[PDB]
């Protein structure tokens, strides 16, 4: 199967879905789509939103998914990354949860003239985004293995990665001196994953 | 197993819970917490923070569970409301992800003082709800069955009603005269769960 993945440019809403095919070993297509492009792409999307997901097989066959976190269930389902038993089911959408929590307050600072988005920043930052850090650390803390739940990587490891980027982005020494169970999940999920190392690493 | 839901006055976070619990047909206390009590009840609760689900055994163990989807996402899977293949899997999970959009901008509303709350409700009801609401209405249309994914409740379901509810109390008109898929919706998950309509009708 082709798999191309249309979204903007950027780490936004495709990186779970990016992330999950790398850590997969997954090959697929990336579609970047810049500002002044879209209004003439946008009607050729089904539902016309991104990130979207187009799988063509070799048989002709053409299937279109929407909203990112559905399509990184349903790929890391299919890869075993969404936990072994129930319990593990439970813990990686707990830290998923908690994870995307955190993003919807980085979500907050997005498209705001840098005035207020300043304001916004420092109330976030003193107010839900180091309780909801510490709540992940406490959900990294009850893993019995190297990873967010067990040694084998997970979308949960996926999308914290992701999130906490987003974090740094808005202050980047945030972190420092801090949090040492996100600090060491990080090193683990790299050790753990060198194709998901190298992307990183590769992104630009 | 003794199932004790621990949340606040009113249909917030643990509605999910509530209404997977209701419709799977498992018995539950309700316990809700006041404003001026939650203080004092705050450090008994793992990681400070509702909805929080404990479940007892009749062997002394006792369970701790936070992050109101995942919890929901837990029980459904548990009651084979998750989906019966990776297919609908994806659309039960494409659904809810959709009702979160949605859900996140009646969050924008909470907590504002009336007057820049209607200048909120206003630019919401004006811009992204009405988009989230045609998209949901284009994944009902795409459901083989009468419901959101096939013929028997899943979590999808669920989710929908809770977040049509609270667009409903921003603008009790809104859906009026429109969107009729998601009112055929409402319609047929009622019939299909006799449990769910008793319980939304008892309601306080
Ligand atoms: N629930 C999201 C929704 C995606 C979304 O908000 N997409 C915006 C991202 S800019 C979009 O495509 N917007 C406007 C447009 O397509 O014209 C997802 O995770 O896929
Ligand atoms: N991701 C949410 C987080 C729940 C949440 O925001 N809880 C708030 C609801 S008011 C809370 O308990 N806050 C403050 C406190 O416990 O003092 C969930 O769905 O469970």
């Amino acid at each position: 199967d082709h798999i191309k993945v249309i979204y903007f440019n950027g780490r936004g809403r495709a990186e779970s879905i990016l992330m999950t095919l790398v850590a997969a070993g997954v090959n697929y297509e990336d579609e970047r789509i810049s500002f002044q492009d879209w209004p003439k792409i946008k009607p050729t999307i089904p539902g016309g939103r991104l990130p979207a997901v187009k799988i063509t097989d070799n048989h002709g066959h053409v299937k279109w998914m929407v909203e990112s976190l559905a399509i990184a269930r349903y790929m890391a389902k299919k890869h075993h990354m969404m936990g072994g038993t129930e319990e593990e089911y439970y813990n990686v959408e707990k830290l998923i949860g908690q994870a995307e929590d955190l993003e919807h307050e980085y979500y907050k600072t997005l498209m705001k003239p840098e005035e207020e988005k300043q304001k916004i920043i420092k109330e976030i930052l003193n107010g839900k985004v180091p309780v909801l850090l510490d709540i992940i650390c406490e959900s990294l803390k009850a893993s019995t293995g190297k990873l967010a739940v067990g040694d084998k990587v997970t979308l949960a490891d996926l999308v914290l990665i992701a999130v906490i980027d987003h974090v740094t982005d808005l202050d980047k020494e945030f972190l420092t001196g801090k949090y040492p169970e996100i600090h060491k999940h990080r090193e683990n999920l790299l050790a753990s994953s060198p194709r998901l190392a190298k992307y990183l690493s590769d992104r630009a």
